[PDB]
């Protein structure tokens, strides 16, 4: 019937109590699963939230149990890292006409960008031509914007890839998609396999290939799953690689910007840095070199969450200022500035939040005086401003701006990275009472810009900011158990996530859930056979423009009522969240 094929890959809602034994659960990709640790994240206070997310992050480093999924420290994965470092070396010997592309959508694209800069700095420092570039769904602008809609085209991915691979002779394309999901990446990987002379694809994500996305892509014939099964067959001959350790579900379900983006850096910085540092030594990359780097990243998690209490306190002050209706400013220097802007932007699509609600700044790129002149005026009693820097930064630029803001704010906390035995200028630097000092043991780096120290700090800041931004919103009651129910449908994945969430919270059939969602999306237009059979992109395009799509659809299901009736009830309620939670009860 109309729509059957569009919706075929969707599994039926299991009966009450049979969610386990249906094996609906067994087919939910790890990246989409509910994390058991965060069952009650919506009831944790600020310190528990910090404890719970630090613990979810720790799962990146958990080793394989004895019939189960390969993980970061499993031998098959590390061996694949080794072989990939190998192939990157080949290109580093023959830079002429060589290129290395790091590509993803959303946060995968963001992570790509940072890494491409770093390894370009590193080749610069050695006086070598930069060989890295990045690709991101929707073009360069996407690096620092909420543009969730742009990942759904495989021709787009391929076009970007063809632009940059210009007239190169040897191209490594590292397609990153946490969910093994983005059609932007799938097209690149497939195109690489049709020209193996030139291209070597390397696919990075965090699901087993058996769980890779398998619904049709609108502008492409193969599914991500097919593309990844075929890359895996090519790996036996070293013409493709799939690098896909499980890292366990996200603490906020399906929020792959968190563990996923972190694991992307951990995994790729490790491997790229091993490759570089072993070419000039005339020595193959080896498990042992990678391990050293992985264990350093693992210490970085411990070190970072040593500051949990003060992490929780920044949480409380970010949530407060949002709860009144203030804004939160994230002020950082060099690469940590960039990461700040990335965090704030991601809050737009992740929590429905305004661009002003949690925004980042680099010294979006506003110089010292420029920030003092334009932004400084807009501050208020109830706002919160966060300073993020190292002791290597230019602390006269720092303290100035802090001085200025201190008058207008009072809620300022800060995030400071030091090697042990560095001190804070002004012992009266008690402009910040009780800082989040994060102090890094001395380590034996040998490259000029000390790249291992940069990656540690970036990763640690990422974790802090991710945990704060995410925690501040959970405190406001915007998250249900460990799901963001009220998201904005802006791509096909988000559309499947919504339908999934409707089945889980209603317990009602697939067909009912699908019908409610399409009615909520296209109201006031009734369901027609065309709408039922339309490409998912049609539903996305319409839903992306509306508010409360998913809650309305869930209310209509729970009260077994019309869309007209569910909107009226929502408008009659004190808030979306209360309407939903009391309807659930
Ligand atoms: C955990 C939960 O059941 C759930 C179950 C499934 C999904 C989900 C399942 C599949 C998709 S998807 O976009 O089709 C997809 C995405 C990635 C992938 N590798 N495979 C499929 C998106 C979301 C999301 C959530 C619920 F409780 F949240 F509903
Ligand atoms: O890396 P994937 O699975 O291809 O996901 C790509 C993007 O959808 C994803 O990073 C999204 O922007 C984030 O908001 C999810 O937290």
């Amino acid at each position: 019937m109309p729509g059957t094929k569009r919706f075929q890959h969707v599994i039926e809602t299991p009966e009450p109590g049979k969610w386990e034994l249906s094996g609906y659960e067994a087919a939910v990709p790890i990246t989409e699963k509910s994390n058991p640790l965060t069952q009650d994240l919506d009831k944790a206070d600020a310190e528990n939230i910090v404890r719970l997310l630090g613990q979810c992050d720790a799962e990146i480093f958990q080793e394989e149990g004895q019939s189960t999924y390969q993980r970061l420290y499993s031998e098959s994965i590390l061996t694949t890292m080794v072989q990939v470092a190998g192939k990157v070396q080949e290109v580093l010997k023959e830079p002429d006409g060589g290129l290395v592309v790091l590509s993803g959508g959303g946060t995968s694209g963001r992570m790509a960008f940072l890494m491409s800069v770093s390894f370009n700095q590193l080749m610069k420092g050695l006086g070598q031509k930069p060989l890295y570039t990045y690709l991101i769904a929707g073009g360069d602008r996407s690096v620092v914007a909420s543009r969730e809609g742009t990942e759904d085209s495989a021709l787009h991915g391929i076009e970007e890839l063809k632009k940059v691979a210009a007239g190169k002779k040897r191209v490594i394309v590292i397609g990153i998609s946490v969910g093994l999901s983005a059609p932007f990446v799938a097209g690149q990987m497939d195109c690489c396999m049709n020209n193996t002379a030139v291209f070597l694809p390397v696919l990075v994500g965090f699901n087993p290939v058996s769980m890779a996305r398998n619904d049709p892509i609108e502008d492409w014939s193969s599914t991500f799953r097919q593309v990844a099964e075929r890359m895996q067959k090519m790996q036996e001959k070293q013409k493709a690689f799939v690098l896909n350790p499980a890292i366990g579900p996200e603490g906020l379900s399906g929020s792959s910007r968190m563990k996923g983006g972190s694991a992307t850096k951990i995994l790729l910085e490790t491997l790229l840095l091993a490759a570089h540092k072993t070419v000039d030594q005339g020595i193959a990359a080896s498990q042992r070199c990678l391990l050293e780097i992985l264990r350093t990243f693992e210490r970085a998690h411990q070190v970072t969450y040593s500051q949990s209490p003060k992490i929780a306190t920044l949480m409380k002050s970010v949530s407060t200022s949002l709860e009144k209706k203030g804004h939160v400013y994230l002020v950082g220097w060099q690469t940590l500035g960039i990461i700040a802007i990335m965090d704030g932007v991601e809050c737009i699509h992740t929590f429905g939040a305004d661009f002003r609600d949690v925004r980042g700044f680099l010294i979006f790129t506003f110089s010292q005086e420029d920030f003092l002149t334009s932004i400084l005026p807009s501050l208020t009693e109830i706002d919160t401003v966060v300073f993020i820097f190292t002791l290597d930064d230019n602390l006269t630029e720092v303290q100035t701006i802090v001085e200025q803001v201190k008058e207008k704010t009072n809620h300022i906390q800060a995030l400071a990275h030091s090697t042990v035995g560095q001190t804070l200028p002004i012992p009266l630097k008690k402009l910040f009472p009780s800082i989040i000092s994060i102090t890094w043991p001395l380590l034996f780096f040998e490259y000029e810009g000390n790249f291992i120290q940069k990656f540690q700090r970036e990763l640690s800041t990422k974790w802090v900011l991710n945990t704060v931004s995410t925690g501040a919103h959970v405190l406001l009651g915007k998250i249900l158990q460990n799901h963001m129910l009220d998201l904005r449908i802006s791509n096909s994945k988000l559309f499947w996530r919504a339908l999934a969430m409707l089945q889980r919270f209603s317990g009602q059939s697939k067909a009912r859930c699908i019908e409610s969602l399409l009615r909520a999306i296209h109201f006031p237009q009734p369901l027609s056979d065309d709408i039922r059979a339309a490409p998912i992109s049609c539903h996305v395009q319409v839903a992306h423009e509306k508010e409360q799509v998913i809650p309305i659809a869930l209310l209509s299901l729970l009260f077994r009522c019309s869309i007209t009736e569910a909107q009226a009830h929502l408008a009659a309620a004190p808030s979306v969240c209360e309407a939903v939670r009391s309807a659930l009860a």
